[PDB]
DNA sequence: ATGCATTTTTATTTTT
């Protein structure tokens, strides 16, 4: 019966649920991307500036 | 990050 509040917490808060989930996921492409340099730039001239 | 082009130093061949 009360199902409008469900309604209005998805309209107000699933903005920032959203916002996280991207975030946490933009995080991650640099962790992985820089694990995936040194993974195969290994011809060995390696300072590796590009991961800094 | 990986590589190529130019400059410099060197040991050897040759001329004087």
């Amino acid at each position: 019966d009360a199902l409008l509040n469900q309604f209005h917490d998805m309209k107000t808060n699933i903005d920032d649920d959203v916002d996280d989930i991207l975030q946490e996921n933009a995080k991650e492409y640099v962790v992985r991307a820089k694990l995936k340099a040194r993974e195969v730039m290994n011809k060995g001239y390696w300072t590796g500036n590009l991961s800094r």
